[PDB]
């Protein structure tokens, strides 16, 4: 058992329906089969053939990258409107942040994730500011499995490669896009302390170059 | 479900039997119920009244400290030599390291924690080096409940609040003390990147004084 992320007192959350629709088809659900059973996550595409998600999501896998499934706008657990996309090579953020690239494999029609949906844009972050307001929109793990909810709430600290809110998440979340006001990706989500903020890591000018390193295509606004 | 770290080629673990001898007798056993089930993890004595283990463990108790239960010296699931000490006060690091100080309180002998074992030597962490021979010591969760295992390894990564090695670690062992040769805590295992390296908080200067500001009695080497 686990409780990576925390209710918070603050717990404005509500389902989105329309999954394909603007900045919310690049949020994704991932599922991870282990143990028997299940681990799942959230994530966001950000390139032709790529997502980022936590470290600790696609540790899941074992090592194996085609242990993962990545379902980009997925609606509900009988409802995955672009199918899935199955993880091919994990490349973690060699920074000390809970963050992972994960490569995928093009689907079984030969479309690519970043084809059948808007890639993410990465926000450059040099506007983002303590007591904005932010959502953070992936799959918590108290809902039907597989439906995407957005969280609302406020930035509480930035720092390093740290952001932290006031917003509700729930196991399940990590991974999430944390989106700004333009609906640019600003952070991952990957935990909180529990009962006092949660936390993602902040996309600074370290995180952008890993990006840019690895993603060609990357969009930074 | 979750995987926080990763079982690595070098698999080299052993059981402790004699758990208050030495150095071993601050390695703690922890039990959070949740869900009508339980989270375990891993901890260190490092004064009277307070141990060191993850953020993301502490995170079990859903904000009450009374929700944890802490063994040191844990043999078994029916051999506590030491009995239990129930959370007090989490006070996290600041920080953006997967590291919190757990307050406890005396037990029903009104015996406080730091008297019934010696309270772990906290290294001053100027010697520390890649390719360092290093221990893990905590409470793998493939193994029976609270048994306590070392597991034998070497340091390849230093730097800001993050040391990596080649060891292997399992579920549970999440707040484990990281030991040098002279059995001095140098870190905190808080999880890895599978199957590449795992993980620990690196007790550096910065969080150093984060432990002198919290703990008055700790004891730097």
């Amino acid at each position: 058992k686990s409780y990576p992320s925390c209710i918070l007192p603050n717990n404005n959350r509500h389902q989105i329906f329309n999954t394909t629709q603007g900045h919310y088809d690049a949020v994704s659900f991932i599922y991870i089969p282990i143990d028997g059973g299940y681990m799942s996550g959230s994530g966001v595409v950000v390139g032709e053939n790529e997502i980022l998600t936590n470290k600790h999501v696609v540790n899941g896998a074992k090592g194996n990258p085609r242990n993962i499934s990545v379902h980009p706008s997925a609606k509900n657990e009988n409802d995955y409107p672009n199918g899935k996309f199955v993880g091919q090579e994990i490349i973690p953020y060699p920074g000390n942040s809970d963050l992972a690239i994960l490569r995928v494999s093009p689907n079984e029609h030969n479309q690519h994730i970043g084809q059948v949906v808007k890639p993410a844009t990465i926000s450059s972050n040099t506007d983002t500011r303590i007591n904005e307001n932010i959502t953070v929109t992936g799959y918590p793990g108290d809902k039907p499995l597989a439906t995407m909810w957005e969280s609302v709430g406020k930035v509480v600290y930035i720092g390093g490669e740290e952001l932290r809110y006031d917003l509700s998440t729930v196991g399940g979340n990590s991974g999430s896009p944390v989106f700004n006001g333009k609906n640019q990706v600003i952070g991952i989500h990957y935990g909180g302390v529990c009962n006092k903020y949660n936390s993602s890591v902040y996309i600074n000018d370290f995180v952008q170059q890993f990006l840019r390193n690895n993603i060609p295509d990357i969009n930074i606004q």
